[PDB]
């Protein structure tokens, strides 16, 4: 599997109202055990968030109110405007992709996409303001204890993932980037993000992890 180099350049995904959220979810939160979120946590049109405590939100709870409205709509379009994306120059990527180094650009896969075995490192070139966007017809899971790994300066604030379906993270898997999904998004025990779980209309599951939001999370140049 050899991955080319593309030329054009993805714009970052606007995510408006979404930027300050760790984790939104449609449907219902759920919660196992110490998870601790550094960010804002949303709900909209659901109401039920389980499990806090045990888990701890160090950032905002917004259920149903005027930010969470307001994300849910901006999630939408954000969702949108990744899926929609097209270069001549794309590449399609698909099944386990541990062991590969993405560079800048744009990725399709048209069935599920997984890190299986081994770690998937994006590589920015030396550009931090290159945008990697990952555009996924299915699911996206990792086995336990598998990586997103940065390279040439690339940053979690600019790696997207677009999932039509569910995203399943195995135990301890430590994931980059924003998920954004169209139904669920489940995290097992120990698994970590630097990023944003974004989930349209269905629930996000947790067990003891840990959320925090990219590393200069406002910023894409830097």
């Amino acid at each position: 599997t050899v991955i080319p180099l593309q030329t054009t350049v993805q714009t970052p995904i606007t995510l408006g109202s979404a930027n300050n959220f760790a984790v939104i979810a449609g449907s219902s939160v759920t919660n196992t055990g110490a998870t601790n979120i550094t960010g804002d946590l949303g709900l909209s049109p659901g109401t039920s968030i389980g499990g806090f405590p045990p888990g701890i939100l160090n950032g905002t709870l917004h259920i149903n109110d005027a930010i969470a409205n307001q994300a849910k709509l901006d999630i939408t379009t954000a969702y949108n405007d990744a899926a929609a994306r097209v270069a001549s120059d794309m590449v399609t990527i698909s099944g386990n992709i541990g062991g590969l180094t993405l560079t800048p650009g744009l990725y399709k896969s048209t069935s599920s996409l997984a890190v299986s075995s081994g770690d998937v490192t994006f590589d920015a070139l030396g550009d931090p303001s290159a945008i990697f966007v990952i555009q996924i017809a299915s699911t996206l899971t990792t086995t336990p204890g598998r990586k997103v790994l940065l390279s040439g300066g690339a940053l979690a604030s600019n790696i997207y993932w677009q999932v039509s379906s569910s995203a399943s993270f195995g135990t301890t898997t430590s994931f980059k980037g924003t998920v954004i999904a169209l139904e669920s998004i489940t995290f097992d025990t120990g698994a970590t993000l630097e990023g944003r779980a974004l989930a349209r209309n269905g629930a996000v599951t947790m067990e003891g992890n840990t959320f925090v939001l990219p590393l200069e999370h406002h910023h894409h140049h830097h």
